[PDB]
């Protein structure tokens, strides 16, 4: 499986310091086998990637679940096709736990993504209350269940866990705990889909990750990569990508 | 009060066709003592500008509460400003009652909007079962509160009355029916903050308007203009501009 990293930049930049941004990612050597994806917020998209080389793909942060409509602050897999990017980031932990998405809106969401042909970053994770009642595999296979259901060819999917139980909570998760999410996720896909599928989809990690700690993350077996916030606004991300050097 | 028309594009458009309505758009003769804003869609806010002629502004359709932050999905006003844009929706029907933002919420967004220059279009409303109910005052009142506890320049604000409970809903709202709710508001002004803001602030409609009952709707007597969804996307939003000729 190629090596994944994205960078989310969140709700964060301007055009001068996007483009700053920009430059240093553009002079980075990208390793081979290795796959780099940034999600700019929805004001840049178009921005970012007239500035980004190729070498680099561009995502967007959210889309809804049809093509166009009475949806005020909404965008749509046309629209981010038609700036330029051919990635969108859905189900992220901020938009199902700040903003209320549910499940079946996600669902919706990455059927009419894959569909306009977009790839789809898609998002699981389960929260404090759901790690403190033993509930972890339940609440990431019935989400990885809806994004399942809604997936007709799974070369355009990335699946992404964030331990949500482990951000803004106090509690840290250890590399052995991501890995056994990671590993528990693919053995998901091996029973519910195909072997094929298990062994061919990059399921990558959404939690804290730094340039310090990225390469023990990327050693672990069923973690293919990295989901990145804060770090992916700074030099450090270049660092990230290169967590298998 | 000067005659305001905004044009919500909502989740429509792309490059080709946005550019040619932005064509027409310039082409249209702002009449006196006439003040137009289109919202596009977040893809499109800096293009859109680029594009648009300054005579008319730039609206984004939304925004969050704080500058920048971990937030996937959302922008900034300091965003909209760098992309050249001068106003905010805040609170429309959509992103109350498809999305789920609270009163709360949207007084937060309106301090942090204006607090960092723009212009505000804040929307109220009320919904079928608050109408059958008898509450629209109690409900456009409360609304109200919350967007004035949170202005300290009026002159930055304009008010869009949107009649939920009839959009979607089999309910018609008539010209008289419009008229009472934006006297109703005005006299809120006038009693809660002052005479000279109540006298001054535009409170446009943000119900059903075509070429058509545009006119009709202009002479009413508390409404001040538009705030058009589905009209501001073909050449008929030019005639809602000439409303009052
Ligand atoms: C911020 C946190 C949550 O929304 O509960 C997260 O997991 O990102
Ligand atoms: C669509 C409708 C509602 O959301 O209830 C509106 O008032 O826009
Ligand atoms: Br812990
Ligand atoms: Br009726």
């Amino acid at each position: 499986r190629k090596f994944f990293v994205g960078g989310n930049w969140k709700m964060n930049g301007r055009k001068q310091s996007l483009g700053e941004l920009i430059g240093t990612l553009n002079a980075a050597k990208v390793p081979a086998d290795t796959e780099v994806v940034c999600a700019p917020p929805t004001a840049y998209i178009d921005f970012a990637r007239q500035k980004l080389d190729p070498k680099i793909a561009v995502a967007a942060q959210n889309c809804y679940k049809v093509t166009n409509g009475a949806f005020t602050g909404e965008i749509s897999p046309g629209m981010i096709k038609d700036c330029g990017a051919t990635w969108v980031v859905l189900g992220h932990s901020e938009r199902r736990h700040v903003f209320g998405e549910s499940d079946e809106l996600i669902g919706q969401k990455v059927a009419h993504a894959l569909a306009e042909g977009l790839g789809v970053i898609a998002c699981i994770g389960e929260k404090l209350d759901e790690r403190e009642a033993g509930i972890t595999e339940k609440v990431v296979f019935e989400q990885t269940k809806v994004i399942a259901d809604n997936v007709k060819d799974w070369s355009k999917v990335v699946l992404a866990y964030e331990p949500v139980w482990a951000i803004g909570t106090g509690k840290t998760a250890t590399p052995q705990q991501a890995q056994e999410v990671h590993e528990k996720l693919r053995g998901w896909l091996k029973s519910n889909v195909s072997d094929a599928v298990a062994q061919s989809t990059r399921i990558i990690y959404g939690g804290s990750v730094t340039g310090a700690t990225c390469k023990e993350l990327a050693s672990q077996p069923d973690v293919d990569g990295f989901l990145v916030g804060g770090a992916s606004l700074k030099p450090e991300f270049v660092d990230i990508i290169n967590a298998k050097q």
